[PDB]
């Protein structure tokens, strides 16, 4: 008994952080790479997380299973296809699903993910092979999606090939770049790299996101709109701790990426208080519900629509309104924008 059983735009999900237990299991022993367990079952509560852990505690998670994606073709190539049709059963129409290129190649990498032995998958390989994931997705479960290219917080000395990623590969899938990782790392936000990549993104009109007050402050938030020129912020739920900013934040109608479920799990929110979404809803801000990790979140869609209706009190009025705004936030191009709107005003009839 879904909570929301309508089209559904989902803006913030992994695809890293998306994928089938089943299709890990599956890579470990096809290549021979080991897994904490060797069973769908086990292998789900050691990845899995069922308490608030941090964020560095949760983005640890991936140490288990990325080893046996990354690098492999096939394996790129087939997360990303069962990524739609994940999406389709859930009755999305539009996504918009991220990942670090840089964190699934063995080749021209550097510092080379997970201890990998050299290999020939490079970034720009993994691009190319998502697109095409993603592309067979479509034409097959019907539901139109996009991808957003990762900077990594830690890791700067990536970020410009990012944005030369989004460029190369404009709207052929990839329409928008973001920085995500740990928002703990003090002044990530700063790094050179990514300032600059982002500087790049602006010149050159590539779409831009960012996590920030997801469980940093209102600075970092402050910084990812006013440095580094987001067009929406993944989480933002500690803006509104500066009311000032929150306020501007509100004025401009920045986009608020939100995700309930995640935010519990990685201490992004404190369950003794009330959620930021609450106030979203209530000053009616311009904001989507979204999965992030499914995978380790051991969640779907719905857990998070669940959530909200159960305990924060959403109807379906909000629903369909938190969705066309997903919808007019997206980073579609004008004319796929306006066809999103359609279907969503046509079957929200
Ligand atoms: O998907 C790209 C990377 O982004 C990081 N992620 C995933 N989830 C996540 C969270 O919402 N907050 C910050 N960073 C995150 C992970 O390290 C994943 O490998
Ligand atoms: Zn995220």
């Amino acid at each position: 008994t879904p909570a929301f059983n309508k089209p559904k735009v989902e803006l913030h999900v992994h695809l890293d952080g998306a994928i089938k237990p089943e299709t890990i299991l599956y890579f470990g022993k096809k290549r021979g790479i080991a897994l904490p367990a060797d069973t769908v079952e086990e292998l789900r509560n050691i990845i899995g997380m069922d308490k608030p852990l941090s964020l560095p505690g949760f983005l640890a998670k991936f140490d288990y299973y990325m080893p046996v994606i990354a690098g492999c073709r096939e394996a790129i190539k087939r997360i990303a296809y069962e990524f739609v049709e994940m999406k389709a059963k859930e009755g999305v129409v539009y996504v918009e699903v991220r990942y670090s290129p840089h964190l699934l190649a063995n080749s021209k990498v550097d510092p080379m993910p997970w201890n990998q032995t050299e290999g020939d998958v490079t970034p720009d390989d993994v691009v190319d092979l998502v697109n095409q994931g993603l592309q067979e997705g479509e034409q097959a479960f019907g539901i139109k999606v996009r991808s957003i290219l990762c900077c990594m917080r830690h890791q700067p000395s990536w970020s410009l090939e990012v944005l030369e990623l989004c460029k190369k590969y404009n709207q052929k899938t990839v329409v928008a770049m973001d920085l995500a990782g740990d928002e703990t790392i003090e002044g990530s936000s700063l790094f050179p790299g990514h300032v600059e990549a982002y500087e790049g993104a602006v010149k050159n009109g590539i779409h831009r996101t960012v996590h920030a007050g997801e469980v940093g402050s209102p600075e970092v938030v402050r910084e990812a709109v006013d440095i580094l020129k987001t067009e929406r912020v993944g989480a933002g739920y500690h803006t509104i701790e500066d009311e000032a900013l929150y306020n501007r934040l509100l004025k401009e109608n920045m986009h608020f990426e939100v995700c309930p479920w995640s935010s519990y799990l990685t201490g992004a929110w404190d369950p003794k208080t009330t959620h930021a979404v609450v106030r979203f809803k209530n000053d009616k801000a311009n904001y989507s519900l979204n999965t992030d990790d499914p995978l380790i979140f051991k969640s779907t869609l719905d857990t998070d629509y669940q959530m909200t209706k159960k305990d924060m009190g959403f109807t379906e009025e909000e629903f369909k309104r938190l969705n066309i705004n997903a919808a007019k936030s997206s980073f579609l191009p004008e004319e796929e924008k306006k066809e999103l709107l359609e279907r969503l005003y046509r079957e929200y009839q």
